[PDB]
């Protein structure tokens, strides 16, 4: 254990600690990559589902239209008094409740991660003078 | 390269160190936010879907018991020994498997990340006796 | 400040980074573990999704068929000259465009950022010769 050795060493630990460093910020940019991508996909799918919920209650709402309009025919043929079977009641659909996925502050977040990892590189010029 | 120079670019390995920690922890516990967001978003729209297929299996069968009802009256008003059209098969939904997402290991996991890379920091005071 | 201090400061400093190395590895390995499950989460739901839509328009198609088959056994009936209520529209589910998630690119890179993590390691054989 020399002062030569002491400073190699210096060198290995600070070369080893940048080397690291790189890998971090690939490994956070591409999380942010890829919570882009599950943001992007989870709201596109449940923009569909809202999207066919709203025209399945509208081809509902023309169905039930023509059989109610079946029924008062069957009615007047029939001459009954309206002795038939009634309108029957095909209720509704709930209301979709969907989640929209924000993750602006997040991805934000992990963006400045990266640029903060940036800060932390060990510049080889302020070693040994 | 003197002893002062190689403690002192022992205090900046140490600083730069210490500066790329406080990083790693906003990156993996914003990350764990992330996650959080999108498995609640995940099994909120999952949710919503697996109720709108048993609303609509709900709603398809009034609808074939009042078109069966409808064609029972057709006969009746026809008189031909039941030679109409017959009652049509409308099948049935297939039960939706929907996948709930359950990241609480992963998430509990990267709780325990930052926690450890809290016990990572190095301690100036630890630093030249 | 001695040098005994100060290669016993320097083994301080590689035990804290290879330290913190391993919760990294832990971290985006858990990261990409998750990444996996939320993947599958989504794509499977998005599949339920589409096939339910088009089992949904399989079953309109057969309803207003039907309905169409009532309606021309009451203009029969009536005798009116086809003067009753005409066949009504229900139009047609607009076809569902669904999103779905690969993070291949991300979760192999994800692999790798771990195993230059592992790279990164400061072996303390090279230290103090």
């Amino acid at each position: 254990i020399t002062q030569q050795v002491l400073s190699e060493n210096q060198k290995l630990i600070a070369n080893k600690f940048n080397q690291a460093l790189g890998a971090m910020q690939t490994g956070f940019t591409t999380t942010n990559e890829a919570f882009q991508k599950v943001q992007d996909a989870v709201n596109n799918n449940a923009q569909a589902l809202s999207k066919l919920a709203s025209e399945l209650s509208n081809t509902f709402g023309a169905i039930s239209a023509s059989i109610g309009d079946i029924i008062q025919r069957l009615d007047v043929l029939e001459q009954s008094g309206g002795r038939g079977g009634s309108i029957p009641n095909f209720g509704s659909l709930t209301q979709i409740n969907t989640t929209l996925l924000d993750l602006t502050y997040e991805m934000l977040s992990l963006q400045q991660v990266v640029k903060a990892l940036n800060e932390s590189y060990i510049d080889l010029k302020e070693l040994g003078n």
